[PDB]
């Protein structure tokens, strides 16, 4: 959630880190 929120972010921009959020 945390990192994953980080790591999407960096992946998929903004999109990803609301998905990396959510990504339980």
């Amino acid at each position: 959630g945390l990192f994953g929120a980080i790591a999407a972010f960096i992946e998929g921009g903004w999109t990803g880190m609301i998905d990396g959020w959510y990504g339980s």
